[PDB]
């Protein structure tokens, strides 16, 4: 009726704000934010030096119906629009906290299943993973190739009605916790290009010759269980083969466009918790017979941060409710991808500042927020790659 | 029904694109750019040597109905939509043509007559101006005072209904060729602050003191007439006053909003024709067998711009959006004027650098729009100003 | 004995400071500032609105002891060292004069005839330019490409001992009050890389068929005479040829560290100029019951830019001290190129923001300051060019 | 005798290179660089799991004749000049291992020590720091008070000729190892202003109520032994007072710059490591059927880097040759710890970029340096401070 946009809202977090969410849209964020305060938040200081959040921790984010959000009630999902998907990517992102990996397995993974599988396929997985007893990963990088994807090694080759699967892949997020993992191979090595001989397959845990490796150490994301899968012979029947042979590289084009569209609003998102997070801060500290925001060179630096966190927030907002109407090409989701993903790591250099040496203690919320931004402008293809998908409609008119 | 967003768009510039705009906002749209085309680019580097654009391209705009476009037409306006009044705004900036003082003219002058004026006022004024026969400007900034208020020293000083105006303005738009001019002056030096002792007139072209001082010579805008006003005794009737005294500044405030937004949206179109200028002009321009535009750096260049200017976009429509339903407030008009003129300039600048040498030349369009970006970010407050209010809801909350 | 660095200095341009100078340097910087103040900034006002600047000045400068002063005095020059051609350059930059192309002639056109010239053509002409009455230019850029390294097309095919010239130029320096004007052209089309098919000729005013384009309206550099050269069949003798035949290219190579090397010591050196002269504005600038040089954003946007042209400055006297032990490769002076030319123009945005409305008045220094340093950017080889040939080393091991 | 400057070397961390050497010092730089090759670097990985090095590793240093420096042979250092002590920073910073604190230890207090101690405390120390026997630490900053000094709340109330020194410190490096302290102490609570009722007090390991806090969990410097430390009525003899009473801010004074021009050149040796780091990364990462130094783009990003770090070497350089000479002061040492540290972090995202998606492994070094280079611009002064002070002397007249 009256909402407000985020540059007059109280706060960039606020509820009840932005034009492209209903009411009913707020009563699920407050259950969602309520959920990561009191089932997230306590526990993830543990995971992180456990190394990956507890299968109990997805068990009840499924029973409370966070997993699958956008994904069809009739085919195993909860069935709600994408802003309710977007809803809980985003307080996720404002509890600060990196450790579930709800969005690769909810807005990824299980779209994959239920866009291109089997009808039997999504019969066996979607629910599952829908009650957060089947967790899923994606892994399509390996130690060479990850922006040449025509480049990459991993394969499947047929033996009656069984693909034999043999590679390894790295960076696998959920790699540890996976119980399904969606591997990316070359089915045709002779293809005209490379792009018309990958094949996409539902491997599982349990199946022999699939050996998950060692939890890969890196500088944030402490508590997502990052880790490497290796293939030796996997026999693989007929029925792991998700969508047609050798229509593997189409699946994923025709993904894409979501799986950076997730990220841009992830990274806004984690933007807006830093602006207010540091904002407070330097509101109560004190300094020179007043607070830190009474310096004028602060005033500015808080205004430069929160016009260009509000302005980017327009176009992702703008973004999502393309998606919705399923109108988002993939030249825009990588517009939001990319600037979202390097703002985010702008104003984490800049609220870390403004804590002076507190923002570089661990024990504050503003270091995490750090180290854990700059993953962003890598994965999902990094920026450079971004740029060169933009660039084609630009340089190379159809 | 259904349209493309910038992103998409064959062209930054396309009509029909933009969520925002009716079937029949690109039937006005088509029409204003034609007018552009025909009656005003041709004549436009004529009036750069001239110091100003001549008072008949001012009317033929008159009679078009491009001028008082968001002015109600029961009081002497076109009475359309805010929309339809920044199409114009945006099809002068994808012009390059910054002579015609039309914006000012339309989206401030005659806005502020009918918002705060009363009816012999519009009745005498809106008509002849939204005939483009009685051109308009407004005068506030000072030689030494622009961004500071209690800076200030024109005044008018009451004897009887009558009122003496003194003092001088300077950096006035459409000073040459203005009928009427809305000037600031104190009335009460013993307010507490200078906030509460301004008032607004309405001086018109004739009367005795009023001196059209030298046109300045600019950097850029060469064909808009900048000059400098000069009140030397001016006996003022009691109906020059434009709404209360004392009460000049309330209004101003009231007004800015609108003046930022225009600027914004002109600053961004600005940009998003400079784009598509270099675009153009780099995908022609050949080296090394190919074209420059083969050059993967060009190609990145292009990307990061074309992102920027395709999310700001998308906020300003945002802007048009809420401002449409007078929801916009101040700070958010603030980030757009701020955000917007900034980006406008290292666009100007890039661009510029991408047309080599001959984008030195003020031959090529882009050369001139890069001298003209400058004033953006300096008037309607500069962005430091624009800066100090973005942080005032941030720090004092009220 | 003591001498401090900029950082140190009271002001940045300040006489008898930066190790590489001495008291005997000093004494000559204090003549040289002289010159200017008396004999050039009185007048630029006006050549500015000619387009060109008074040959007359050029033989004041000459006779005084400027034009020809790195150039040997055994060959008809000063002779003083690097560091007192440095100072030209410098005291120019600080003077605000664009106009008078004092050192592409003294600096290059000098340097190339004396430097690869047979001892005919230096007695010939070094004498007259060094009393300032034969005024030198060069041409290498053509409309069709100044990068392409071979988009020259001008030729020059032989007819027994004297050479047929044939082509054109663009962008040239000097262009209309140029006596004589180096052109490179190919003389052996045939030959492998087109790196061996150039060569040089001394083009002298008044040769049959060498026709001068009118002045270039340009958006800086107003008193900076640029205009386009044609050559329509112009029979040369066998001296016109500079150095040898097809061993042209060895040559433009040889003395572009040098080019380059100069834009850089001016670029840093207008910024001097430029920070000076806005601290000096903004220390009186009245605002808000003080000066806005009271303000703690403008205290550090003012340190920002002391450190960048500090930091800056002290490199391009470390690349000065070098060359003048001619040990100065094209990657080093290329640095220094790229580097200063950017940064002059970054402090020529905020100098001028900083100056507000005043700042964008050609009034005002810095005005002109700004579109005259839009300029390095692009000549001498473009900031782009210049990374190509930093990268080499970098990526392409010798 | 011909030695280069890092733009022209092979590698810019060639032994051999930059002007301000001598043969000796490349002699010496071999000994160190090896000392970092064998005696740290191998066991870093391990004191990063420890959370602080090995006492091991400094009892070596000593004996080799790492620590002490710069400190002068007949007070009990080695002797030696600044280059000599600057070496091993730099190698230091080369070897990507900032978990021994060994500058703060020789650079900073050591030097308050024998700059300012007496004969006793002198000869009481200074050996037994030099043989690493001893480490000492400097204790400042308080939670509450880190830039504003007028805050820190420890104080030591004078007891006859003994001090009761109570309070704490945080964010201490070799804080735990720590068998020296350094602390900064309110001695004149009713003062003029805090800048003079401040002394340095000598704590050491085993005096009765200094209580060595727990170490802080940091987002860097892994290895750093970083505590928080306390004062319980500790009774200091009249011996523990360094220096005049309640001068102590006239000793921290003198020393600063010597601690910043430190920082800033351990940030650009950490930058230069880095490029290099990366540089040869993408030499040998193959991609689209070569390798990622192929692409223009990563070239030009690469040249931009390699020419910020040359040049912002050339300027700290300076500052070590200043520095030799004693005559370098507070703005200048201000300027390089504050731009030096900045680009090392500008520099340490983009390389961390270049190494694409294994730049976000903590094996790989880039990922190390990435947190590691973010606590630079904060501690020594954070780099906002660093502005105010060479914001000085550009807006108040000395
Ligand atoms: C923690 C983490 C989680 C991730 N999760 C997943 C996951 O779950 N599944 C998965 O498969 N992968 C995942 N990744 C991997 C990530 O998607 C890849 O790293 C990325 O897509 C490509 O980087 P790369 O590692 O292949 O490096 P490369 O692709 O070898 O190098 C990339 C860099 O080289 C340059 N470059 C590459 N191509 C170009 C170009 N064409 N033009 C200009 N420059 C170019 C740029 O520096 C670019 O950034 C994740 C990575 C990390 C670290
Ligand atoms: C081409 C052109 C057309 C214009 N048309 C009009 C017009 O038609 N009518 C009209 O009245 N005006 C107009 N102006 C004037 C313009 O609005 C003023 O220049 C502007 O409002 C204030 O700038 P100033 O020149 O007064 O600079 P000043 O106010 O003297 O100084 C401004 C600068 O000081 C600093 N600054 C000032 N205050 C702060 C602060 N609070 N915090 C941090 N920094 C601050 C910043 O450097 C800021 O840029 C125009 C100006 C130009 C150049
Ligand atoms: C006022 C003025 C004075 C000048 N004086 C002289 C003079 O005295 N004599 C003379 O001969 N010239 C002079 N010039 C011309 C100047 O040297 C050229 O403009 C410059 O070398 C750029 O070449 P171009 O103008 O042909 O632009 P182009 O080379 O056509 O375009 C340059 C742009 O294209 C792209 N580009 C080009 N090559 C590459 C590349 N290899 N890799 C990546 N990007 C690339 C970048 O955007 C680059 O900025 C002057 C120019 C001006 C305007
Ligand atoms: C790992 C590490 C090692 C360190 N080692 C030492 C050590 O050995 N000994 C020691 O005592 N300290 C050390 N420190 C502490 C460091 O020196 C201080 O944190 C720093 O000097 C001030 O930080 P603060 O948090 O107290 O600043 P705060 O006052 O909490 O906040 C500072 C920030 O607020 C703003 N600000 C503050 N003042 C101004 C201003 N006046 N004008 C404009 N903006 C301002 C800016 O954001 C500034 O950066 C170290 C810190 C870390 C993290």
């Amino acid at each position: 009726e009256e909402r407000l946009e985020t540059p007059s809202a109280k706060k960039l977090t606020d509820i009840g704000i932005r034009r492209i969410f209903s009411p009913e849209h707020d009563i699920f964020r407050k259950s969602v934010r309520k959920f990561f305060q009191e089932e997230v938040i306590p526990h993830h200081s543990e995971w992180e030096k456990a190394g990956e959040v507890s299968r109990e921790v997805w068990e009840k984010a499924g029973k409370q119906g966070l997993l699958g959000v956008n994904i069809a009630e009739h085919l195993g999902g909860i069935g709600g629009d994408l802003y309710s998907a977007a809803i809980v990517w985003e307080e996720q992102a404002y509890s600060n906290c990196s450790g579930p990996g709800f969005s690769i397995h909810s807005g990824i993974v299980m779209s994959y299943i239920t866009n291109h599988g089997s009808e039997e396929q999504i019969k066996h997985f979607i629910p599952q993973m829908t009650a957060g007893k089947c967790i899923g990963a994606i892994a399509m990088t390996e130690p060479g190739a990850g922006s040449d994807l025509q480049g990459i090694k991993t394969n499947a080759k047929k033996d009656g009605s069984d693909w034999i699967l043999n590679g390894s892949k790295v960076f696998i997020s959920n790699g540890s916790l996976s119980d399904v993992v969606i591997v990316v191979a070359v089915t045709n090595h002779e293809a005209p290009s490379p792009a018309h001989g990958i094949s996409l397959f539902l491997v599982e845990n349990g199946m022999k010759g699939f050996i998950k490796g060692r939890k890969l150490h890196k500088m944030g994301l402490k508590a997502q269980d990052t880790a490497e899968l290796f293939f030796e012979d996997i026999r693989l029947p007929a029925s792991a083969l998700l969508g047609e042979e050798n229509k593997g590289f189409y699946y994923i084009m025709k993904e894409l466009p979501q799986e950076r569209l997730l990220i841009a609003d992830v990274a806004i998102s984690a933007s807006e918790f830093m602006f207010e997070e540091t904002r407070n801060y330097v509101k109560q500290r004190k300094a020179f017979g007043k607070t830190v925001a009474h310096l004028q060179t602060v005033q500015h630096k808080l205004a430069e941060l929160k016009t260009h966190i509000c302005v980017t927030r327009a176009f992702v907002d703008n973004c999502l409710q393309l998606h919705e109407a399923k109108r988002l090409d993939s030249a825009t989701a990588c517009m939001a991808k990319y600037w979202a993903s390097e703002l985010q790591n702008s104003v984490a250099y800049d609220c870390v500042q403004l804590h002076g040496g507190w923002g570089y203690m661990w024990e504050y919320p503003i270091a995490k927020a750090y180290v854990d931004a700059r993953v962003q402008p890598i994965y999902g293809g990094t920026n450079e790659i971004m740029k060169e998908l933009i660039a084609r409609e630009i340089v190379f008119d159809k």
